[PDB]
């Protein structure tokens, strides 16, 4: 229980989210202000996780025993005392991936949801007028997804690079492993890997070294996946500001998926006896 | 039973010697010269894995049934055919290493056998004048030890660094898994791991690129620990020709290892795809 906010801020940093919650609350913040950056924050990583709920309400919010606890339109789904798999489980029933790993929900709910693949002269119309509207996904520039959308005065524009947790997990631990030195801690890792994989070799040289049961990584169960740029008033009805945002939104996804890699890397020696 | 060849040139290999009992039964030599050719190539390995057993006779010889037996001092130890494995488990007993990994056996034995920290001065005595004469084990620059010993009309200096096999596997394993960036291939080898291990994965993303493979790994049992260099007739006793054999000695056991461990390594990728 007193790891609660420090496992919920490392829970943010997978979505490259710097929530600080452990730093506020020392600092003797009250609990609306708490209880407001719990908030921004589980909202923003819901932008990049890419789990398809952009139709909730996401909030999250502290309890008097210590617990924080996070919601959807409201409901309780899940608290932070539960583990990061518990976490991701409540959210499952309330996906609907497809096959590439993207989001099958709309967004908007009610509205028209137009193809994704549009001649930009027709996706133009919707755009420089006021009613709200949403596209479904297609392929787009350097090997991303996108689509988007607008609710009132705000216009959303998604892309993603879908990747399951456990791949970006397997990558950056392939990264921890590929730069050991030390002969006499690869030999251990050899053998370790006979009963336990590469990983799991190098997940039990993290507590063994640590001599204590190390914090589960909330990557087993989340990664960035996707970046939302907004755009807002005139902006949000022009056409080439929509096409100049799309590359924008590519350019910060490859960014976040590049800190946040090189981030689980880096936690992940925490424990090595290395040498 | 057929390419019995094969395995002899490949265990041959681990100890850097270039035999060519295929391309001699190739073209068809008598079983004196094969013969010839077997023991000589055992002998000169011998020289380079560091069993230290330079007191005993090393011979290899074709069976009746086409096999190739190997003998030491008479004593049938082990055949071909029956593994690389099998091979050091005959060893084995015959052995005695010290706390270094150096043998305790004398290279002559019945020679009274000098320390290892004799005065140069009175080493050169014993090399121009007179006879048979063994020096122990002492410390050399690198990580190396040295001795010395005279028999008959020849002179042997050995440079040896100990090292397991296994020791020696897992090193050049690592280095081929550290040097992958493929991340299919990456992702690809951590999964195959989860039942197979690091190595396995590794050898068997080598079975499906290589189509075959390259003899259940003589590296798994022997390796390069050690040079000897030979002198004879009036070299045998100039004790400056002595120096410059210790040089060459200790420079190949450096060289015999890279050309080795080389070895090992493209075996190591032999069947994977970087591209």
């Amino acid at each position: 229980t007193d790891g609660i906010y420090a496992a919920f801020d490392t829970l943010m940093s997978t979505a490259g989210v710097d929530s600080q919650i452990a730093a506020l609350a020392a600092s003797e913040a009250d609990a609306g202000t708490l209880d407001a950056a719990l908030t921004q924050s589980l909202q923003e990583a819901q932008g990049r996780w890419g789990l398809g709920l952009h139709h909730l309400r996401h909030e999250a919010r502290l309890t008097d025993d210590g617990d924080i606890e996070i919601l959807t339109d409201g409901r309780p789904s899940a608290r932070v005392s539960e583990g990061f798999g518990a976490l991701a489980q409540a959210y499952a029933p309330m996906q609907a991936l497809d096959e590439r790993g993207l989001s099958q929900w709309a967004a908007l709910g009610e509205g028209y949801r137009a193809p994704g693949d549009l001649p930009l002269a027709q996706l133009k119309v919707l755009i420089e007028h006021r009613r709200d509207f949403e596209t479904d996904w297609s392929a787009g520039r350097g090997e991303t997804f996108q689509r988007v959308w607008r609710k009132g005065d705000t216009l959303f524009v998604e892309v993603a690079r879908p990747a399951s947790a456990e791949a970006a997990l397997s990558d950056a631990a392939w990264d921890v492993i590929a730069s050991i030195k030390d002969r006499a801690f690869q030999r251990e890792l050899m053998r370790r890997s006979e009963k336990d994989g590469m990983l799991g070799a190098l997940l039990g040289a993290r507590h063994a070294g640590a001599k204590a049961n190390l914090a589960q990584l909330p990557e087993a169960h989340f990664t960035v996946q996707a970046f939302v740029q907004t755009l807002s008033g005139a902006a949000a009805r022009n056409a080439e500001e929509y096409r100049a945002a799309l590359k924008t939104a590519a350019a910060a996804l490859e960014e976040y998926q590049g800190v946040t890699t090189r981030q689980l890397s880096e936690v992940l020696r925490h424990g090595l006896r290395e040498s």
